[PDB]
């Protein structure tokens, strides 16, 4: 229906016009790449995520039970928006972070800003105080659930943590759009996604652990699964597996690995893997440690991957 197809042309466009790019797409669209993104740490969930990685000027929620490795997740961002010259924070309201892990997986701790605010309120004031300097990359506000309200703790109004995020949230969308600043907002599933924050972010992660990865006997770290369930840069419900490995963090190497042979660009000769006639290793163990050892191959990997993708 060529009549048709216009009238679905026009409402799509008066559609993406009154309500921002992205409030509608169909599945198998390709992504719209910005110029500059967070990468996450591994190349299959920044191609679950459309756009390489997340997008700046936005409210992020990266959410699952306690040892799922989303704080690990979010800490990779810290890394790699640290890497590009960028300036971080990180408002905690847990008192679980452990710097030297950060550190291992590549946060420059020495300069992460770090608040641990009183109040829930005091947390996003905090927060919107660093973001309209224009002077942060990304801050991580770890978590949603432990914001306590003010009245809460003063003893002195029930659902009030509730219409704290709405308030905050909106004030706070506005100065992150204008200062190009990412927003993650860390969340535990075991309150559920927010209320808020669940319409005001522009991508939500799902993360979860699969299955403890074997080092022989001993448990060296974990299979872990991501789904963007929502995503307004690119299409949604995507999902992708990487590695967290126990000290370490995700294997950045494992995952070239996995979207090599997805995409080809890797081939299989039995056990062994191979890549432009070379061989990597065999078993997936070796092909990784190769990788760690050869920076170069691994970014000519990464490189190719990228280029026969949309970035």
């Amino acid at each position: 229906t060529p009549d048709r197809e216009k009238a679905l042309e026009l409402a799509v466009a008066q559609i993406e016009k009154s309500y921002g790019k992205g409030s509608v797409m169909r599945l198998g669209d390709e992504a719209r790449q910005p110029i500059s993104v967070i990468p996450t740490g591994s190349i299959a969930l920044d191609v679950a995520l459309g756009i390489g990685g997340l997008p700046r000027g936005r409210v992020i929620e990266i959410y699952g039970p306690e040892s799922s490795g989303k704080t690990t997740v979010a800490l990779h961002a810290v890394a790699n928006a640290q890497a590009a010259g960028g300036v971080a924070a990180f408002i905690d309201a847990e008192h679980a972070l452990d710097p030297d892990y950060a550190k291992k997986l590549g946060v420059d701790t020495d300069s992460l800003l770090v608040s641990q605010p009183d109040t829930g309120e005091q947390a996003l004031e905090i927060a919107d105080m660093l973001i309209r300097s224009g002077a942060l990359d990304i801050v991580v506000i770890d978590s949603v659930a432990a914001l306590v309200p003010r009245a809460e703790l003063e003893g002195e109004h029930v659902g009030l943590q509730a219409r704290l995020m709405s308030q905050a949230l909106r004030k706070m969308t506005g100065a992150l759009n204008n200062s190009g600043t990412t927003a993650i907002f860390i969340n535990q599933l075991r309150t559920t996604g927010g209320k808020a924050l669940k319409f005001y972010a522009s991508v939500r992660m799902d993360v979860r652990r699969v299955e403890t990865l074997k080092d022989g006997t001993n448990a060296v770290g974990n299979r872990t699964r991501v789904k963007v369930v929502k995503n307004k840069c690119s299409p949604p419900f995507k999902q992708a597996e990487f590695d967290i490995l126990y000290g370490k963090g995700i294997s950045r190497e494992g995952s070239l690995i996995d979207m090599g042979v997805d995409q080809g660009l890797i081939r299989k000769s039995g056990a062994w893997f191979t890549y432009e006639g070379e061989q990597l290793g065999q078993g997936k163990e070796n092909a990784r440690n190769f990788l760690v050892e050869n920076a170069d191959v691994a970014d000519e990997i990464e490189k190719k991957i990228k280029e026969k993708l949309g970035i």
